[PDB]
């Protein structure tokens, strides 16, 4: 077994859900506050992976792209690997992309990091 013919485990991370449904991710922030992430995993041609976050009592849902070995959600940030890309904007608000969101990675939807 080598690094290299694979990617990175982000489904080893309490914040990932592989496999997640649109109607499961609203149930899934219904009762949550406001601070709780998670990202899903579904098989598309366009987006490969997905965000969905809590905020003002609402469940927003951002788009991630990847492309080249490269991966990013906005063209305010690029990063290599999506680990970079959620660590960035887990410490720091993403108000920058976002002027009405301005949250940061808090709760996970498992129950508490």
């Amino acid at each position: 077994s080598r690094p290299p013919s694979r990617e990175i485990d982000y489904t080893a991370y309490p914040w990932f859900a592989g496999n997640m449904e649109r109607q499961q991710t609203d149930n899934l922030l219904k009762s949550h506050a406001s601070g709780t992430y998670l990202i899903r995993e579904r098989p598309a041609e366009a987006e490969r992976f997905a965000i969905s976050i809590k905020f003002n009592d609402e469940v927003k849902h951002i788009k991630v792209v990847e492309k080249d070995n490269w991966i990013h959600i906005t063209e305010a940030k690029k990063f290599d690997s999506l680990l970079e890309l959620v660590e960035y904007y887990q410490c720091h608000s993403l108000k920058e992309s976002f002027k009405q969101l301005d949250t940061t990675l808090k709760y996970p939807y498992k129950s508490r990091e």
